């Protein structure tokens, strides 16, 4: 089947606030993962058509990627920091659902998740 449209990243009707937690999520957490050797397979939605991935968007009905997260942070899409943390965790979980344990993409996701947890350990208080 065709790829779905990407997740929404901006909504002018959503209320906007800046918090220490959201700032840290963009400037520390996202930034660190984005520059990692293994960021690139996660920097945009999975193009399952081009990659010929069987049934990808039947298996993965809550897709998420770091390009979407980055835009959401930049557009003040998130009100609560937990919304952003949940999006990262959805991305990791989705990788572990679709792909065999120990395969290359899974090892890349695990390396990014380890870094994510290191940085989240120092998230500012609410
Ligand atoms: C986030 C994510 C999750 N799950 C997957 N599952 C995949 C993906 C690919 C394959 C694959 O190619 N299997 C071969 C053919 C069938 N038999 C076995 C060998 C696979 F089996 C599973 N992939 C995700 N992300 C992702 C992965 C990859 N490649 S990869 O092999 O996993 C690796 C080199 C190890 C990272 C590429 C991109 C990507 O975005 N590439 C281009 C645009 C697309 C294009 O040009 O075709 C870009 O960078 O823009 C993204």
């Amino acid at each position: 089947s065709m790829n779905p449209p990407p997740p929404e990243t901006s909504n002018p009707n959503k209320p906007k606030r800046q918090t220490n937690q959201l700032q840290y999520l963009l400037r520390v957490v996202l930034k660190t993962l984005w520059k990692h050797q293994f960021a690139w397979p996660f920097q945009q939605p999975v193009d399952a058509v081009k990659l010929n991935l069987p049934d990808y968007y039947k298996i993965i009905k809550t897709p998420m990627d770091m390009g979407t997260i980055k835009k959401r942070l930049e557009n003040n899409y998130y009100w609560n920091a937990q919304e952003c943390i949940q999006d990262f965790n959805t991305m990791f979980t989705n990788c572990y659902i679709y792909n065999k344990p120990g395969d290359d993409i899974v090892l890349m996701a695990e390396a990014l998740e380890k870094l994510f947890l290191q940085k989240i350990n120092e998230l500012p208080t609410e």
